């Protein structure tokens, strides 16, 4: 891996998307529920049960009743690379911290390179049964 | 999935990335600069010409000396969706705004929903040659 | 730019290339496969998920031990044509033989001008895995 | 781009796509006139003036009686790679062999790796005029 500068810290970021597999009203489509989960170092690691646990969590504000059923997709996309890594949806995991060249953005008073720390975003698709 | 409330607004924001054809130890990677290029309404569009020119006038301020030599890839990430959408290749294009739901977020306070914009990251990748040189041109 | 002699045939070509997400040297780099997929008419289909099916079987004479874990890109470039295009990114997708003129030649030997098959060029390139371990899952 | 196996031999093809400048019928476009040019070594040339050669020469085989008005492209497209080399077509110019990792192909009857010449495909595109 043609690392030169490694990154210090990775700002872990969480979404996930619902979708019941029984239609209703209630669930409204477009939902945003972004949130900073911790920032991690490089190696650091996240578990698909506290992933999980965070799912089922903002359902419990964003559609009660209903509970996670199955684990659709999870994916995590590391600093607008291209590249992403794709978590097994279909048993327990593990994810550790992914390693990366270190983020910077411009100084808008200066104009020179500043450090800031990498993002990781980790984007999760359940499926939900109306709870009955 | 007929799209059943229509977004209203799409904020479109637009991120580049030059590479150069000689390494050159200028070009620090992992850059992170993302810029509202314009909130546009479903179906409107953006040409490629455009998205050089963006990308143009922001090479002039970060890498004065290059000229933009050829475009590797162009691709669209749209609010949070798993898929995202390659533009053309080799020719000019224009991209037209994805039709999706309107997004919509919450209340920590209440615990109410709350209507959000929506958001389209057009990320492009180029290949700049240094004024002067030349591969075999 | 309407067709005048639309092509009656076009042979479909398939290479695929493989990176690992780890680094080996087993991965020689410069590999050349190209072989024929099928001869199809303007307008026949060909699927994503045949192709994964060519590049896993590929992958499973040539690096064997390792499996594909996502798919990088799929170009087709038809006919000698400048413009090649990019197939979708994330999702499955299927592609149309495209709608071009009538390929021919000048027989050298024969001395007459003869219809020849037109030609898609479908060239993918995959993430592998070293069968045994996790990326970072 | 470290190239550790450097390529010894790449077959130089050429291709050239002609449009009349003058909407004509009568032009049987769809001509396929792939010609290997030459087998070089990295670092050989080839100039703009040999590869206008080719094409007029081409156009008298293919289309006689049209002319060479105009220079509208000249590609050129790497065993395979991506990234292809856009040569400058309003000015002469001359091209260097590309310097790249050796191509090599699976022998069938062995099951061995063999090596094999390299690639280089020169595109170009020309607007053509019908004589008198």
């Amino acid at each position: 891996k043609p690392i030169q500068n490694q990154a210090k810290s990775v700002d872990v970021e969480y979404t996930v998307q619902f979708t019941p597999l029984n239609p209703d009203d209630d669930f409204r489509p477009g939902l945003k529920d972004t949130k900073l989960l911790k920032t991690l170092a490089i190696g650091d690691t996240i578990t698909s049960q506290e992933l999980l646990a965070q799912a089922q969590s903002i359902l419990n504000k964003t559609h009660p009743g209903y509970t996670i059923y199955e684990r659709d997709s999870s994916i995590v996309t590391h600093d607008n690379d291209i590249f992403r890594t794709i978590l097994p949806m279909d048993q327990e995991f593990t994810y550790h911290v992914k390693n990366r060249e270190q983020a910077y953005e411009i100084n808008k008073k200066s104009g020179l390179n500043e450090e800031i720390n990498n993002t990781d975003l980790i984007s999760e698709k359940y499926y939900v049964l109306k709870k009955g």
